[PDB]
């Protein structure tokens, strides 16, 4: 929803801050948000490769359209949706942001944000809602 757009902005801001970039280019939600930040960190610790293959497959330019992104993120979900995969979906957005800023393409950041939120609303929310909503996400990772 607007709520999902806000989860995504939070997470990406959190990740940009953490890694010493700027974030200026942009039941409770707060509990969801803290759960997600922590989820991200935890997951990035276990796999430090930063989806280099996936970022390579995308290789985002300002001419890159949503449909290309969607195809790449789909790769994450070959075997269906997961709590863990959603988290990877979030990290992936973060890496892509970082990678954008590194390439003096900080304009892509809020676009990636919109794409992520479209993707989540369209492809991810349905499974979320079906498996207990973000409450359950909280129970799990909180």
């Amino acid at each position: 929803s607007q709520s999902n757009r806000e989860l995504v902005v939070d997470f990406l801001s959190y990740k940009l801050s953490q890694k010493g970039y700027s974030w200026s280019q942009f039941i409770p939600m707060a509990a969801v948000k803290q759960a997600l930040r922590e989820a991200g960190d935890e997951f990035e610790l276990r796999y430090r490769r930063a989806f280099s293959d996936l970022t390579s497959q995308l290789h985002i330019t300002p001419g890159t359209a949503y449909q290309s992104f969607e195809q790449v993120v789909n790769e994450l979900f070959r075997d269906g949706v997961n709590w863990g995969r959603i988290v990877a979906f979030f990290s992936f957005g973060g890496a892509l942001c970082v990678e954008s800023v590194d390439k003096e393409m900080q304009v892509l950041v809020s676009r990636i944000a919109s794409w992520m939120a479209t993707y989540l609303n369209d492809h991810l929310e349905p499974w979320i809602q079906e498996n207990g909503g973000w409450d359950t996400f909280v129970d799990l990772y909180g």
